[PDB]
């Protein structure tokens, strides 16, 4: 049966429309597991060509949702090209999402001392990057490259590969140049809308669903989520990102569930897909060598028990850095099939999460892209 969909891009390809329809249905039957750099970064992988993952080595299947970033698309592509690996993920029926760690359009010529000129350069650049602003051409250059990438991202039959494109995330904090100290809510909304319009209307991107993802709220209300929300005309996917303590984390887990419940209820009301677009133990705790060997079991237990939170389409955890990060300190979220994670109980935790009937990995999702749809618009 053909389902009626209303997308940000009413001219989206049939496969893109199908992806939306798939998640609309699937989300009330499972939660898909997502992983950033699934087949491009791992502690246990010997090839980064898109054929291996730490997830696969841990549980025998890939993540259902594959996350990557504009750090692999926009010059200087610090994270490396991902076209081949995206194509491999799509060929095995996976779902692709790309987040936007854009450089700072006001300061990107000044790179040298980290974090100058990067997403993490907190110099406000929202006002300055909108049309009329001096750095609008710099932002447009980034968007040009995203569009060229999207417009040429084709499968073996020459059809465009759908991507869930997540823009200006974690915007309710101030660690990024598009954050809440860097912009009024109206200015942020304009940046998001301008960028979607540029991609869709100026550059003709037809294979994107658009995702919005602030941080978790501690005062979990619709009014709070709506303050910087770009609007129903501009967003297909309602998400949030949340990172918590490794220890004494019951309150944080309740907050995860509350935020997921909110986005799920909002998504049903607004005809959107609710997701958790980024979730994990906070990086500093992992980097200190700490672990919670019940983390994944607590996550799935809490989510599936709640009648609203359970309705999210996916949750995504962050990258498994093969050599960690400079402190080298560990920086990974999927427990690896190796002595350290066997011994500390985290591998068992993740294997139990995989075994859970409500989690969906890559072999658990079928006919994602061939569903008939009608479009409103
Ligand atoms: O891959 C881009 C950088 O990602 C960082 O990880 C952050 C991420 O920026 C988000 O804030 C959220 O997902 O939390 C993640 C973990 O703290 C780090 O992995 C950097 O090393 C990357 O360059
Ligand atoms: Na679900
Ligand atoms: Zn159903």
């Amino acid at each position: 049966k053909p389902v009626t969909v209303k997308l940000v891009d009413s001219q989206a390809t049939m496969e893109t429309r199908s992806l939306f329809a798939f998640m609309q249905e699937q989300r009330r039957h499972s939660i898909m597991f997502g992983h950033q750099h699934e087949t491009t970064q791992g502690l246990t992988i010997t090839r980064t060509d898109g054929t291996q993952s730490d997830t696969f080595n841990a549980v025998g299947d890939f993540a259902a949702v594959y996350g990557w970033d504009t750090l692999s698309i926009v010059a200087p592509k610090a994270a490396g090209d991902i076209v081949a690996q995206v194509k491999k993920a799509y060929a095995r029926g996976g779902i692709i999402t790309v987040s936007s760690h854009f450089d700072n359009p006001k300061t990107d010529t000044q790179k040298g001392v980290w974090p100058v000129g990067t997403s993490w350069d907190q110099t406000p650049a929202v006002v300055d990057s909108l049309p009329g602003g001096a750095y609008n051409p710099v932002l447009n250059g980034y968007l040009d490259q995203v569009a060229e990438w999207a417009n040429n991202l084709k499968d073996e039959q020459g059809r465009l590969i759908p991507v869930i494109f997540r823009l200006y995330h974690e915007n309710t904090g101030s660690w990024f140049w598009w954050g809440d100290k860097q912009s009024t809510p109206e200015q942020y909304k304009q940046l998001f809308r301008y960028s979607v319009e540029y991609l869709r209307d100026v550059k003709g991107v037809r294979n994107f669903l658009y995702a919005y993802s602030p941080n978790n709220f501690w005062d979990v209300t619709e009014a709070n989520y709506l303050e910087r929300y770009p609007g129903d005309e501009w967003v297909d996917v309602l998400g949030f990102d949340t990172y918590g303590p490794v220890a004494d984390n019951a309150d944080w887990f309740r907050n995860v569930v509350a935020n997921a419940a909110l986005v799920a209820r909002m998504a049903e009301a607004r005809g959107k897909i609710p997701v958790i677009s980024g979730i994990g133990i906070r990086a500093p705790d992992i980097e200190a060598g700490l672990y919670d060997n019940q983390w994944y079991r607590k996550l799935i237990s809490g989510l599936k028990a709640d009648p609203d939170a359970r309705e999210i389409a996916f949750l995504l955890v962050w990258r498994n850095a093969p050599q960690g990060v400079p402190g080298q300190v560990p920086h990974y979220w999927v427990p690896a099939n190796r002595p350290e994670n066997i011994n500390n109980g985290t591998l068992e935790d993740f294997q139990a999460f995989y075994a859970d009937e409500f989690t969906a990995f890559n072999r658990d999702i079928e006919q994602v892209y061939q569903r008939p749809t009608l479009i409103v618009k």
